[PDB]
């Protein structure tokens, strides 16, 4: 139909996900932790850029208030996740990067959510200020047995919302659910998220690829070729820019705005790449296909893999649709046998 | 203890700079410079981070606060930059990468310092919220004349201060002056730059090298046989890893924190380089010597360069010594007649 | 019940509005309404903390941006709150203290709550930085002819909720419902409402009274007289501390804090008083009330006067039930014939 | 024109302060003193808006960042100015409300002058949300003795710079030197402090008087025939209004703007008045005569009584000229032997 009207859009994180519930019809509970997956990012937003710096520089000489060892926006951002998760007494089991085991939510705060999460990437590079984020993903448990680390080993194609949290040179929340994605601004004078994009769409064919080239060595014959077809264009077309943050986040959202094609590939020392299945490739695949863009391993798309651990690693390459397939052609030529 | 000079407290920027007035004897005019360049960061940072969003998007209505096309970060940042400045009653001319012409200081406000200055950096790239910041160089007026665009027009061995902010996951003024180079970061909380890093040194020798391979197609044989050098190195150690943002003041700070070096070189289809001299390459450059790093052009080292005209570009290659010496060798190699 | 655990209670507006909600199992309306109400204080605490204000004073030199006449506190915090409840689509009247007319929502955005607030109390005092706040009350339309004016007329013994933000020297949102009163303080760094106080009751006796004897001239026979045994007590016991800001809900926030008494009786000017119905005399009564406290005119009890007129004044004594009644046995004293 | 003096553009506190010690030809030990006092005010203001409550409730948990009893906003705030103050390397002796002794400086940061202070002034009070404050007088150390508590009992009109911060609806710095009392604003969003009232003048006759009449039990009698002849004017005048918060800075700032009296005289049961003269009646008696205004202890000036000791306390009167005058009359008119 045809909306005809006085109408002002100011549309909030918060307003969104109880109305997109509304229309779900959901008792809420997904409504609760979705709500308090947004308090969870503006926390670590604040802390990210430093809010409150003076006193660990003794401004008020720190006699103790915050205590002598460290915060490391590492730990402090997983305590801020898990903690605030709990209490929304709506997940049952959490699968974090920096714990080496599924944290079982306690009987009495259980809900039937398993959200796996990545408390802040990218930080191993703070010390530069680099754009660093948070990487989420939702599954709805699917049995009646205990809540165990079993129930986090569902495909990507499984997950009921995705998304993350960028902490660049501003805040942003790109969410996805099965009807599509949306990116919200946080205006951090009133701590509220609002809706700056509706339903994003990636471009077809980007002019962009990011990859770490420092592997060249270790890059098999398949991603060799397309690379060098991006810097020499055999149509005597204009080369592909180049650019690589080494932030994953960064460099997906880069991707999702502009169109290209980021990849992080198998190389000799990581048969099964660096980044983690669970909660950074699935996340971002997810994204990307709402987005109308491709995510596969080079052979399989990632949506689609059962995993055998939480921790297992999986290569990633994705970004709009043209370039993901003309690479994805590249692998089919060098397969044999 | 003999130390005349402690670093157990909290020490602010305004503190700083200060105390660096009262020993050099100055008259308090470069002072009153550095502290509305203070004042400048503080506020084009909070505008990056899009604190007041809400207001543009209807939060109260875009009657005539909002209404349109007309505020563009970069614009308001060029502004509030030059407005600021022009209130401290300490430039003469001030040459902005926003403005055709110098703006000559009306001789009410009229002082003796030269600023050149780049407001929003990087921020082409700014809608995937790729960290930006801001550079700037201070030139004493050395001249009797009318103050006018030649004033701008000094080698960068002439500054007296120049830096930048980086606008990333914190926010962070490098200050670097005659004695030595300067971390401050932004207490956003309070509106206060700590100084976290006092005399920061670069390494020796890095393991990272950044550079647009996009272009690798009309890199000249030495930029081209260096890169090639640290993928594949010949006495077989590990390679340099890659990366690159597509934005200077967040390359050139990944730089100087871990090592390594940045190139933006003659890339054929824009013969001179892409980076300005005067707002870009100078201050980076003295920044870098002030850190204990090169700044190259290939041929000649950037701080000499004699300016012809304000908006002048110059290639550049700058980092770790070792690292920037190696590229330079390859540039002997290849020519001279 | 006894709940025993592991338990850890960090409750936000948010959350807790949500949980109440499906208690209730309320279509969400109402939650939508709550949700919108947090968005518009915080939005208001922002601009009266003058979060901003270096720009009108040109910092960035006004080039329009705001534009050239007044944002006026008054009107800005009338328009973000009409704003942000027309747009929860759960409203179909407004009556507020600035509009002469009450508001009826535009037919699209219709919901069956009609909310009467005052945008900013004791404002007309704001040079001098006194505490000032926002006035609600929500009641349900109770009919099924068109939301017209008549809707707003209810005594607010038919309050769904009630409550104030009181921007003091911090943000405070008292929030009461049947269920009874809640204080959440606004930690601003994430923008967030905590839940400080749970189930707030008013002592039973308080030694503090509340009112403005400059009009000692004009007061009646009841209050000359129970003021001058507050002070001068005849068991010659301890007399009352006074206390009157000047600012209706400061004065209310240190009565439910504290204890004690507040008046603003009628006075040969305004037979009436001067305190309105709708938008602040109820909205405290009703408070007062399921905080365990007494809100009286000084013949009858505020919540049971239906009105007239949506700008109709009446006045008003409130706090703690000892004190209150002690004035009230005054009252019947005097009264006669 | 003929202005070498501007007012078109904006003015920070520390452009100001900077300016007025170019002009002084100070050697820029005051102006770093200054410029710690806003520092210090500008932590102490974001603590008390509660910036970070969020961590005190758990959001991260309480774990050793929470724990307990220890931080009371009182306490911080004491820490954060005898903190900052001492790392300015400009202070010999402080005299604090909060401390039963002077502070004296250790010799490395030891300076020449001294500071008097009341960190969190009305923070009994501060439960119900009251507007507090912080209130400071600086002395030049005269004297050539090893600094002791005896530099701190200097008259108030011997005073420097003295002034206090409201921390109200919004922040601001009301300053008092010399040549006249300026008001800085505080815009949060930057942490900085910019002027919007030069040269405040109060009224010579303003229409509020300010006292606590639940003492009116044991006012002497020229307090008694004076707030008896506010209500009923025997000129048959329009009776005075009256106001009251019970924190100084808040009655004393209201009285400022708006005009009118404020009195805190020796009540019975309390012979020597409450309000403590170092830090609290000289600061505001000295801004007062500044603006325009007196301050009297009913017999004397406030600024002329020769401390005996740092913690002495004393009856004190101040406000427009003609209505403390005519207290005055009264004050004679009742005794003398
Ligand atoms: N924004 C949303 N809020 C809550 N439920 C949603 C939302 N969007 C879709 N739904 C669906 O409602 C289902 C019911 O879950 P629940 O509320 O836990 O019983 C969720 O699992 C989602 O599939
Ligand atoms: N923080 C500082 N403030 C003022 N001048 C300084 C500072 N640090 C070093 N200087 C040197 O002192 C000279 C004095 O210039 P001026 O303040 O205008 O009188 C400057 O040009 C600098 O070379
Ligand atoms: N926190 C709350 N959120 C929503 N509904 C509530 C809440 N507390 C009580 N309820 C009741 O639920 C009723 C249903 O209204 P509604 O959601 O508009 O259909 C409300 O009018 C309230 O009486
Ligand atoms: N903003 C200011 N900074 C420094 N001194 C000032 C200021 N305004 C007035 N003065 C006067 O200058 C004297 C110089 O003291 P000092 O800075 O320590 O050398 C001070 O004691 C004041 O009387
Ligand atoms: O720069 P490299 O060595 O290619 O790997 C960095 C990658 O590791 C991560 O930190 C996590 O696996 C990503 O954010 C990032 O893309
Ligand atoms: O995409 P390109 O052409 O390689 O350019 C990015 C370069 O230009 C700039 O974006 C100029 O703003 C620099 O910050 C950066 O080094
Ligand atoms: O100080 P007065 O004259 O007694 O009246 C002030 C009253 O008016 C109001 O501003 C609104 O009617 C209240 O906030 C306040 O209590
Ligand atoms: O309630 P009282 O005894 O009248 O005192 C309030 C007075 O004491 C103080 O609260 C001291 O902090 C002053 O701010 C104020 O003027």
């Amino acid at each position: 139909t045809d909306q005809a009207a006085f109408d002002t859009n100011i549309v909030t994180l918060t307003r969104f996900v109880m109305e997109q519930g509304r229309k779900a019809r959901g008792t809420g509970e997904m409504t609760q932790l979705l709500n308090s997956l947004c308090t969870a990012v503006k926390a670590i937003s604040t802390a990210v850029r430093k809010a409150g710096i003076a006193h660990l520089y003794g401004i008020a000489g720190s006699t103790n208030v915050t205590g002598d060892q460290v915060k490391k926006l590492d730990v402090l951002s997983n305590d801020l996740v898990i903690n605030v998760l709990k209490s929304s007494f709506a997940t049952c089991v959490l699968v974090t990067e920096e714990d080496k085991n599924a944290i079982i939510v306690e009987p009495e705060k259980r809900g039937k959510y398993v959200v796996c999460f990545d408390p802040l990437d990218g930080s191993s590079n703070i010390d530069c200020l680099v754009s660093i984020g948070t990487i989420f993903g939702i599954y709805r448990k699917n049995s009646t047995d205990e809540p165990s680390e079993k129930d986090a080993l569902q495909p990507g194609r499984n997950l009921v919302a995705a998304g993350y949290a960028l902490y660049g040179s501003a805040t942003m929340l790109v969410l996805a659910m099965v009807n599509g994605v949306n990116c919200f601004m946080l205006d951090p004078a009133i701590g509220e998220f609002i809706l700056v994009d509706r339903n994003v769409k990636i471009k077809k064919k980007g002019s962009i690829y990011s990859i770490n080239e420092g592997y060249a060595k270790e890059f098999d014959p398949a991603i060799t070729e397309y690379i060098q077809r991006k810097k020499f264009p055999p149509d005597n077309s204009a080369p592909y820019g180049a650019a690589y943050v080494g932030s994953m986040v960064a460099d997906v959202h880069r991707t999702l705005v502009y169109g290209g094609i980021f990849m992080y590939p198998a190389n000799k020392k990581s048969p099964k790449g660096k980044l983690r299945l669970l909660y950074e490739c699935n996340p971002m695949a997810y994204v990307m296909e709402k987005a109308g863009g491709l995510a596969t391993t080079g052979k399989e798309a990632v949506l689609d893999i059962v995993p055998t651990d939480i921790h297992q690693r999986a290569p990633i390459i994705l970004g709009s649709p043209e370039d993901v397939t003309e690479l994805l052609e590249i692998y089919q030529k060098h397969a044999a046998k």
